[PDB]
């Protein structure tokens, strides 16, 4: 196999910084404990690709988690704050764009390349917050 499009998502990334996700987090119906100790996190993302799916693992203090996944196709996703979530992520325009969906409720997080970072958007009902990530 060749290369892909997504092979620029692939790599090591560490969060250098994060605006609004305690407000984010709040929308999303986070607790108190949990927005706390999730706040704190500066987890590392490492992003990989093995033919039709990619893996996103993520390492911190607070939890560790990993989903793999093939875009387009819905799966079960259990998230660091312990929601129990359906999942779809799709490619749109070269962004990774992932919905949760859970007991009525939706969340989108978009993440993208810009310059030498990747950008990690989630939105919650009028509410977004920016994770910014850079190559470990
Ligand atoms: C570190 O704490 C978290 C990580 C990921 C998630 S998530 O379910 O994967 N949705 C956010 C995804 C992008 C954030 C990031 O990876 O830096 C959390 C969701 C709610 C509260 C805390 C979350």
């Amino acid at each position: 196999r060749g290369s892909h499009m997504c092979d620029a998502f692939v790599g090591t990334w560490k969060l250098v910084s994060s605006e609004n996700f305690d407000d984010y987090m709040k929308e999303v119906g986070v607790g108190f404990a949990t927005r706390k100790v999730a706040g704190m996190a500066k987890p590392n993302m490492i992003i990989s690709v093995n033919g039709d799916v990619i893996t996103i693992k993520s390492e911190s203090t607070f939890k560790n988690t990993e989903i793999s996944f093939i875009l387009g196709q819905e799966f079960d996703e259990v998230t660091a704050d312990d929601r129990k979530v359906k999942s779809t992520i799709t490619l749109d325009g070269g962004v990774l764009v992932h919905v949760q969906k859970w007991d009525g409720k939706s969340t989108t997080i978009k993440r993208k390349r810009e310059d030498d970072k990747l950008v990690v958007e989630c939105v919650m009902k009028g509410v977004t917050s920016t994770r910014v990530y850079e190559r470990a």
